[PDB]
């Protein structure tokens, strides 16, 4: 029985859950030969369209059986292609990524051979990575190396966008007419962009190609597969993806069950194209496929079950697809598979009202039944949301595995206004990645890397030196032991984080250069707006909004670090700023009543104490101050979000003691949920904190809530899990996400993981099987409060 309203979806998730992780050479294969045909002799852009469209022309495309949404990344399931144009592995990135604990990616000796030979001897001095690396500052290595920060683009393209509704509204013919008629218009004499807007558009005419051509490639594949197909039930599928494929990507979808397929396909192009953050998502899905809901089974060739059959189907085929394999520190910073698909179901309408339809419920009974972590099914809840769905909601987050996280509709159309969008534009947005608001299909919003905030704080207390690498890589902002205020403190605290964020942007401007003129995306510039109608590479500001994010990590851990300081050597003066370090460097051993004080006995983040909170108040804006407003290269802005993915852990272990009692090497605290044993007073305290966070002037943060099981259950526990979205969202809180989880069944997990492999926990933004997790990964979940209503 498992999983799966249908057979076709329950076999469709059993080949999902069952496909290895691989790398698939192909793609980096065929981006070689069409560079060494076609390097030299074009300009970036169309050369990036050329190899995409030789990719797409002689790539090796499957129909897994039962399918009728088609499309795979890869060779197969769970098949990773190299992206060598962004980072070349060395052999031994083959050899680690293979061979390691968690996330490991199988390397089949025909991918090894070729890697060596055919990938590394062309792409080795031509991966955007060194042209990054070798670009950066002294200062820049140092603070990378010591885990001051994270480089999002070192070993992935920017990224981190949402499809809007052009895919459904016009094909990739409709888009390459479009482009054909910037070009025709285009004005050499006076537009001295001229020459740029060409390139870009031409090479948005070539992606537009290439996406015609795998229409007809997978039309023309599948029609040969139903001639040798010999199940009249199969060979029926096989012809009505034929006919699905006839249509879409070519033009716009007239059914539903084209409207995903075209969805796909996009989804395929551009996450080939480019190993693009948080991979793709079709954002509001329930409002683009709501009209074509409603016109097909009022026409009669669609009813609810096969609405929800096929998007069962799109769940699994997102499941297929594995962010492609990460090393070094991205693999630290983005521990996980999963690609961080992010859907919005709920929320309003382009018009602002309610927008929970007939397709949101849909799927919500699809994320239910599939429980599959890719995508990233999630809910938008406005204060227009009807009880029923919201309810319906909780329903699937008390189950336990984290998904759906709930997003607050208007805290998302308000930080959307407040960076710049239109109510018109901000009413078509929404969360993405993790929490990432973004205005879909009209903005690249660009995470650039997490910054270690509770490091920054190290730095400060160690006057620029880092006790862990043992360099010195702040600035010398003076021995603590002389200052006489915690407002000193803090400001020496502000001159660190401005250097540090000062080397970090300085690094992203040249990386931001990069990406633009060697990782142009001129697939997904066709489909985002205003990529067309500028000439502008989405990889350059084509998109109608841009921002850049710095992700700041770890406000728990330094609000209680200096809510600690400020308490215990200002305020209270029960230790002065020498003993406290010498705590520190001594790991607490030996200050056991230093130990105590500052993890009992002195406010905490997270139980709506504005003694704490106001030090998260000065932090976050002190953080917000200094990144955002500051101009990305192509003319943009820097906004903030809080968010960690696996970062935390990371940058908690190239971490010393923290004055908030963190142990050396822990990790520091996941989004903005309260610090490890913080938040002693229950959730409503933590959401009235965590609202005192400027959600509005951010880009998104993150919440993690776990509840005891018990707590949950019946339509009590349905009231109080919905409830407490409201309350949080009434207060403008961004987004909230439960574990649901029993902590015996995951300390099980991690003696016998061979007995629970279907564990699914919320781990930062998504969810993640709990045996992926390395150790210090797990015992941070489970170290998150147990909260009780
Ligand atoms: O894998 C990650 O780290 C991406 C980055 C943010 O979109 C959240 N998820």
């Amino acid at each position: 029985m498992a999983r799966g309203t249908f057979e076709r979806t329950k076999k469709l998730r059993e080949e999902s859950i069952n496909a290895e992780p691989h790398i698939s050479i192909e793609r980096a294969v065929l981006m070689t030969e069409a560079y060494k045909k076609y390097e030299g002799s074009v300009e970036i852009p169309v050369l990036r369209a050329l190899s995409f469209k030789h990719y797409i022309e002689n790539r090796t495309l499957s129909i897994n059986d039962g399918e009728l949404i088609v499309g795979e990344k890869g060779d197969s399931p769970n098949g990773a292609p190299t992206y060598p144009e962004i980072c070349c592995h060395t052999m031994e990135d083959l050899e680690v990524m293979h061979n390691r604990d968690i996330i490991n990616f199988s390397v089949s000796e025909e991918a090894r051979k070729i890697h060596k030979e055919e990938i590394i001897p062309f792409w080795k001095k031509r991966q955007t990575r060194d042209k990054i690396i070798n670009a950066m500052t002294p200062e820049w290595l140092a603070a990378y190396e010591a885990g001051m920060f994270t480089e999002f683009m070192e070993q992935r393209a920017p990224g981190h966008t949402v499809c809007g509704d052009t895919i459904y509204k016009k094909g990739f013919l409709d888009l390459k007419k479009d482009i054909e008629a910037r070009l025709k218009e285009l004005d050499f004499l006076n537009d001295l962009d001229a020459y740029n807007k060409k390139a870009d558009l031409e090479a948005m005419a070539i992606a537009c190609d290439a996406m015609v051509i795998l229409g007809k490639r997978y039309a023309e594949k599948a029609r040969q597969m139903a001639e040798e197909e010999t199940d009249e039930a199969k060979k029926k599928d096989l012809l009505l993806i034929a006919e699905t494929c006839d249509v879409v990507p070519a033009h716009k979808p007239e059914t539903y069950h084209q409207a995903i397929q075209m969805y796909w396909f996009v989804h395929i192009g551009v996450t080939t194209e480019l190993n693009i953050w948080d991979a793709f998502t079709p954002g509001r899905l329930d409002q683009h496929l709501n009209p074509f809901y409603e016109r097909d089974v009022e026409n009669g060739i669609l009813d609810r079950d096969r609405a929800q059959e096929l998007l069962e189907c799109l769940w699994v085929k997102f499941n297929n697809q594995p962010a492609p394999p990460k090393v070094g520190i991205t693999l630290k910073e983005s521990s996980t598979y999963t690609d961080f698909a992010n859907i919005n179901t709920g929320g309003i309408n382009p018009d602002g009202q309610d927008g929970v339809n007939e397709v949101s419920y849909i799927i919500l009974d699809v994320m239910d039944e599939m429980k599959l972590i890719q995508p990233s099914s999630n809910v938008q809840i406005s204060k227009k949301t009807p009880q029923k769905f919201l309810k319906r909601a909780c329903e699937i987050s008390r189950k336990g595995w984290g998904q759906p996280a709930f997003y607050n509709t208007e805290a998302i159309v308000q930080e959307l206004m407040e960076a710049g969008k239109t109510i018109e534009d901000a009413r078509l947005g929404g969360t993405s990645g993790c929490v990432e608001t973004g205005c879909f299909g009209k903005e690249a919003y660009v995470l650039t890397g997490y910054m270690n905030i509770p490091k920054i704080l190290e730095l400060t207390l160690n006057n620029g030196y880092d006790p862990i690498s043992k360099k010195q890589i702040g600035i010398e902002t003076g021995d603590p032991r002389n200052f006489q205020s915690y407002e000193e403190l803090f400001e020496a605290f502000k001159k660190q984080l401005h250097y540090m964020i000062d080397i970090k942007i300085e690094g992203n401007a040249v990386i931001e250069n990069i990406c633009a003129k060697h990782m142009p995306c001129p697939l997904m510039s066709t489909i985002v707006d205003d990529c067309i109608e500028k000439g502008k590479d989405y990889q350059r500001g084509g998109a109608r909004y841009n921002t850049r994010y710095i992700q700041g990590v770890g406000i728990g851990t330094i609000t209680d670090s200096l809510t600690a300081i400020k308490y215990n050597v200002f305020d209270k003066k029960k230790f002065d700023m020498d003993t406290l370090l010498k705590a520190l460097d001594a790991n607490f051993e030996g200050y056991e009543a230093i130990l105590n004080l500052v993890s009992n006995k002195t406010p905490k983040y997270g139980n709506d104490d504005d003694y704490a909170d106001e030090i998260m108040q000065e932090i976050f804006n002190a953080y917000y101050n200094e990144v955002t407003g500051r101009p990305t290269v192509c003319g943009g802005e820097y906004r903030v979000d809080m968010l960690p993915t696996t970062c935390h852990i990371y940058f908690g272990e190239i971490m010393g003691a923290s004055p908030n009692g963190r142990l050396c090497a822990k990790p520091v605290s996941e989004g903005i949920s309260p610090e490890k044993g913080g938040d002693t007073n229950g959730p409503t305290a933590v959401i009235k904190s965590c609202a005192k966070m400027d959600h509005i002037k951010t880009g998104g943060t993150l919440l993690n809530q776990r509840f005891a099981p018990s707590v949950v259950q019946g339509e009590k526990g349905l009231d109080n899990m919905a409830n407490l979205v409201r309350a949080y969202f009434n207060m403008d809180g961004h987004h909230i996400q439960f574990n649901v989880f029993d902590k015996n069944v995951l300390l099980e997990a991690q003696k016998n993981p061979q007995d629970y492999k279907d564990l699914i926990v919320r781990v930062a933004g998504y969810s993640d099987h709990f045996n992926n997790l390395s150790r210090t990964l797990q015992d941070e979940i489970i170290g998150r409060t147990e909260q009780t209503f």
